[PDB]
């Protein structure tokens, strides 16, 4: 039987999911998405200009509906008792390595298009896979989205990147009938995110993948 | 540019309560798909007479029905560790959004109060839940909880028990398919008392119910 | 009006008590689920529920599992208690959950890479059959490297599994459904996300939805 030790970055997710559920009580929301017109956006994209991904594109609209449900962009603090709540939307998105896990984080979300969003995220992964992500491009995030829909599940029960109070699950895009579906996911810091306020927040954000033409306006 | 907000009278007792709540008891959550077909029209006939019902009220008639099969749910965790307190009535937990929190307040004795009887009663211990009118009264000894946010939105939640209870149950929202109505259910518990196989056999045996309505006359 | 009534603690219900706590106490638990085209499988089944008594979802399962569990090594491994520490486990030795009247029990089929469908499946029900009758020894409850728990054989979409501490990982079978035209049925994945990751999670399980996907390969 082999061994190691705990090694370098397997280190620091060691400790800071011990820490996340140690710390945490999670909740989780899964919703349904029609993300029909959503598809038929990235495949107009993708031909008049390039890019956007779906994880992207999900990251463009996520800062607005934070603005919306205030509470679901905070961290919680040294001190219990408070909790410093965030008024500048920026979301770290989660990518795979060798080394381990890591997430990145893009600035200010709500104001880079979303050509930018994605071109800035691929940039930092085929980077995030050769580790030469400076160390100024891995804080601050206010959220965090992960998408495993890419490598594929259907659905998945996130633990928060603390601390953060609010983390976000993409996933594969599954054809039922005849118009494209996928779950999304919400896991938040119960102490705070009650019941509504958690599903009010998915059910929103599906409001608007559930209709872009919208998102215009 | 930031917020400090720390927390105030309920926010504070939900705070520490939720740390307790999912401190201890281990979570197994399981979820059910639910034929509600005949329930809905079950219900959306009492509206052209009966006044009510509601979606909530109705599971909670036939929840207590249930626990008296398996008691391990309907059971309370406690002081010391050593210690398990299963109870024999039925009072269930149902919980509310507030402007100023999560509330919670419990349908006492449901097992011998009528569809109507618990509806009629949600709906007036709610419509003061926001408006903050509750008494000591309406909100003690809880032998199980039930938390239908499908009101709202979701298709499925991990929902974490309320404590010192043991099991809890999720109602989402109601989609329809072939277009007969489904919604999936869930209901979380605790991994010591409530071991993962009867818990299953729990939600089946509620999903059946809600399958077949007619025969709930027993 | 009440009246409650105090029950006590015993030997396997207290050790599951243990397990338990003892399990979400430090496995910080991550969740991921797909849903297979078990239609392709479930009838091979019936072809021989037919002929050849037995054979099951579990047998099935249980006997792919492990040559999954070779791509990914990182899921087949106990979790150590000088704290940081690995023991990646590299022979494979199934668990198994099981309702007991008294209690939750597992137990193991000694390695899986060397037995084939049936004589798994004969193992289980010459245990399960002796768990339920309370008649179960020591050296056949031991050395899990990962453990499969079905419920679907009673009933449930998707649940969130609770590892069988100190393993690493636990797969969650559930019931059929029956969509349009086809059979499909969710499985569940539960981890310790640090010494498993985010994607891997994912990676393996769809790994093994590719193998339940195209039995008609696995002959090889």
């Amino acid at each position: 039987e082999e061994i190691l030790e705990m090694h370098g970055l397997r280190r620091i997710i060691f400790d800071k999911m011990t820490k996340a559920k140690q710390i945490m009580p999670h909740f989780t929301v899964m919703e349904e998405v029609d993300v029909t017109s959503m598809v038929s956006i990235l495949d107009s994209a993708k031909a008049r200009n390039r890019k956007v991904t779906v994880t992207g594109f999900l990251a463009r609209i996520v800062p607005s509906i934070l603005k919306q449900y205030p509470y679901l962009n905070a961290i919680y603090d040294e001190t219990r008792r408070v909790y410093i709540l965030k008024k500048y939307y920026n979301i770290g998105i989660a990518v795979d390595t060798p080394d381990g896990l890591n997430v990145f984080v893009i600035k200010d979300a709500d104001r880079k298009s979303m050509v930018e969003i994605s071109a800035e995220i691929s940039d930092k992964a085929s980077r995030a896979r050769e580790n030469k992500l400076q160390l100024d491009e891995v804080q601050d995030s206010t959220f965090t989205i992960t998408n495993v829909g890419t490598i594929g599940g259907i659905m998945s029960t996130p633990i928060i990147n603390y601390p953060e109070v609010a983390i976000l699950g993409v996933h594969r895009i599954l054809e039922r009938e005849g118009r494209k579906y996928m779950y999304l996911s919400l896991s938040c810091d119960h102490r705070l995110i009650d019941g509504a306020v958690a599903t009010r927040f998915i059910v929103d954000l599906k409001k608007v993948i559930e209709d872009p033409n919208a998102i215009i306006y």
